[PDB]
This record gives C-alpha cells, sequence and structure tokens, in this order.
C-alpha cells in the first residue's frame, strides 16, 4: 500500500471510497515525486487521476475528491492538478474544470475553484 500505480489508483478513485487513500503522502515524500507525474497520468493524452475521478460519480457524489485535492496541495508542483491539462491534439488544453462543468453539476465547480485554479484556461 506504499508504492502506488496509475491503474490501481484509478480503480481506487473510481469506487468513490476514500479509506484506502492512506499512503499517497507517504509515497510522495518517500520517492520525492508529485501526483502530477507521468507515472500516474495517461502517457498518450495526459489524463490524470482527477479526470477519471470526476468522469464517474455516484448520483453526483464522489467523496475521494476532497482527500485527493487536500493531499495534492499538501505535496505537489505549483500546479496542483487543477491547471495540468491534456496534450493530445484531439483534446489539447482540456482541463479538469471543463470536464466537471460538463456533467451539469455545480458542487464540483465549487471545490475546484475554491482550492485554486485558472478559470481562464482554455482548450
Amino acid at each position: 500500500p506504499n508504492r502506488f500505480d496509475r491503474d490501481r489508483l484509478f480503480s481506487v478513485v473510481s469506487r468513490g471510497v476514500p479509506e484506502e487513500l492512506t499512503g499517497l503522502l507517504e509515497y510522495l515524500r518517500r520517492t520525492s515525486k508529485y501526483l502530477t507525474d507521468s507515472a500516474y497520468t495517461e502517457g498518450s493524452t495526459g489524463k490524470t487521476c482527477l479526470m477519471k475521478a470526476v468522469l464517474n460519480l455516484q448520483d453526483g457524489v464522489n467523496a475521494c475528491i476532497l482527500p485527493l485535492l487536500q493531499i495534492d496541495r499538501d505535496s505537489g508542483n505549483p500546479q496542483p492538478l487543477v491547471n495540468a491539462q491534456c496534450t493530445d491534439e484531439f483534446y489539447r488544453g482540456h482541463s479538469a474544470l471543463h470536464i466537471a462543468i460538463e456533467k451539469r453539476s455545480l458542487w464540483c465547480v465549487k471545490l475546484l475553484v475554491e482550492n485554486g485554479a485558472n478559470v481562464h484556461i482554455r482548450a
């Protein structure tokens, strides 16, 4: 439960259960890496864990988002996966804020903007 991989982290966030997220901070402070690294994001497009987390919601609730964002800001590159955007020509610049706004929800927008972001970021 210390060494984390993209696939298992994506499965963890997908279920919306935040109990097994104990270990992200320990790994990030042990291997000296952030959560915005290529090791956790898609290598073809640039999709990150926040993206998969917000693409799946249980009737509009995903409790893992709060622990994920707080741990991200607790340790991360000056962009806490809120300005890190896709790179594929199909979806260049596509960030988490647009994806959150897509599903026709508002709370996710509240949290994403509150923790800080670049609302002017464009795709």
